[PDB]
């Protein structure tokens, strides 16, 4: 298949007590799997369309592709953006740390902006720290669903799933507590790597 | 400022009779300029939000940023994707040509899919040929407005503005004639360059 | 204020085992309450914008109003659309029953279409049975979030909340089991009343 | 057919010099016709889906229905909301006038808010004055495309098409001039009628 479901880089309960293993299991094994299958199906459907020269469902197929592929991309990044507390730095350092200070003033300012973007979403969405190739800078973006409200070429560095399935079983409606807890499991080493590789464009 | 309006790589009327110089002038000097101003303003507002520690308008600012920055990105690629008839080969060759055949079956199949995506948009949008870093392939996407219906990390290779301002003065409601004429001025050399730089990340 | 949170027409656990009392409590007391506060706030902000003659945040305010007011409208209808198993006929009758057969072929056909619309949503949304004043017919619509993918003037007759908070604590990712169970508590008398009042405009 | 294209209540050039007959012709004969055909096609497709118990394209069909039906509704109202200058009052009076003063403070405040909503749209959209059945009031809404950013049950009273096809041939990019000119042709008698009939819910 074109797209495949990546395995978690840690045990399902490795992020506890901040993120329950119950959510990690459903989220990865069920939700993420769905996006991979959906993205693959969209490509097969588009291939069939070209073969038969029948593009009647093009609008449907392009949304299916964008939605599912965006879901696959967002979650693939999401898993690696996390690590058991203590297994990674609690604050970004070196080049990443300097870059965050440069584009946000400080780590705290970045955190405040990122958190505000995360909790203010009207509907399903993501809070995302991305590398902007055109502006040569780090910005925060608020994705709607998986595939909306973002410029093409944006390279994700750090993402937070704000869909209700990501926190409801544990935090219920209190999205603020979920975000507060999530900061504890951010793998700043992974974000640093993405930054090093992202800034070549 | 962070973002600047790029000059056209050719005269305003260099794409005639395919795209009128009148549209080129309004499109570049008026429309594209607005996205640059809007993107810069959004960043300035976000900076102010951080200093005052008030993120009440975060939802508005994130959409202003995404909409305007995406407009800026899309049009910047758009201008470079075109060139006077005769300045470049009318068909992709070498690495790009082989990649199109691999991911679409043939050049014609790609054109058919891209055209269908372009003319079927319900509202404003773009037809886009992008490099998918995850699947390591070339896909067609159908953007809504400037910033919707696309996965993060998508690398734009070839884009076609389907907003009404891009063709109405010349083609009126006949979107098909606009797309058909547009193929005549596609700068495959620019697309080939974007493809080469995209494969390396 | 302009908008107020309507009380549930039954006890929080009156819909069990179909919909847990825990969900009913969070859904009504927390989620619905938030839309009421948000809708009132949006109007207050719009009033302030008029007094100060500054409409810089108009885009934000119009979306805040639409999102929150739509949330308020959707949930208000939602609560009334349900009732304890046994409080109303399990199948539409009289005028409503005849109308369903006319516009859908049969009750089963309607259920199938409504269910498909409910379970296929890509993101948050609603499955909705509405009265179309223009075509003078009953149609099914699939709302995105609370305020998207619907024609102005649509009269809601029967709505099903497909946002994850509406079913996750009980049904997890299995949306189909939620929809299936939901049919058991549909208050056809309320729907019949909305239909009668809708036909007269 | 279920939906039919209404004829204009005046000659195509009756709104000049404010709105050219060229736009009126294309807009009504081409654009509006498309929405009617599209809305009818969506219903036929949904009927076929129920017959064969095949709801695979439900997401596509529901968007096609919402988009096209919303376009049909919006334009049907739009045509009647206008009249040759001098054929209708230049300002709302009686019950409508009183209602506007009540919910906006004054006619001028309403105009300012409505105009701001019209010119600030990011993408295609509508500025709309609607009757809110739940709040028992008149509000302004900013529709995105034809079917987004509005609560169910909203009854349109006055609408302004802000899609580029509505003004580009005459006003180019200067949407402000289009809105300013449009106020001259508003048929306040039609809006008054809609208000009288709208407020019964
Ligand atoms: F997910
Ligand atoms: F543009
Ligand atoms: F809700
Ligand atoms: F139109
Ligand atoms: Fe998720
Ligand atoms: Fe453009
Ligand atoms: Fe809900
Ligand atoms: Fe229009």
């Amino acid at each position: 298949a074109v797209y495949t479901l990546p395995e978690l880089p840690y045990d399902y309960s490795a992020l506890e007590p901040y993120i329950s293993g119950e959510i990690m299991e459903l989220h990865h094994d069920k939700h993420h799997k769905a996006y991979v299958d959906g993205a693959n199906t969209a490509l097969d459907k588009l291939a069939e369309a070209r073969d038969k020269a029948d593009f009647g469902a093009i609008n449907k197929l392009e949304k299916d592709l964008a939605f599912n592929l965006a879901g696959h991309v967002n979650h693939s990044v999401f898993w690696k953006n996390m690590a058991p507390k203590g297994s990674a730095p609690e604050r970004p350092t070196d080049e990443l740390g300097a870059a965050i200070d440069e584009f946000f003033g400080s780590f705290d300012n970045m955190k405040a902006q990122f958190t505000a973007a995360a909790t203010g979403i009207q509907g399903s969405g993501w809070a995302s720290l991305v590398w902007d190739p055109l502006g040569k800078r780090i910005n925060t973006l608020q994705f709607y669903d998986h595939q909306n409200n973002l410029p093409a070429g944006s390279i994700p560095l750090l993402q937070l799933d704000m869909w209700e399935h990501a926190f409801y079983l544990q935090y219920k409606n209190v999205k603020g507590d979920y975000v507060k807890s999530w900061w504890n499991v951010v793998n700043w080493d992974d974000v640093a790597l993405r930054f090093s590789e992202a800034r070549v464009a």
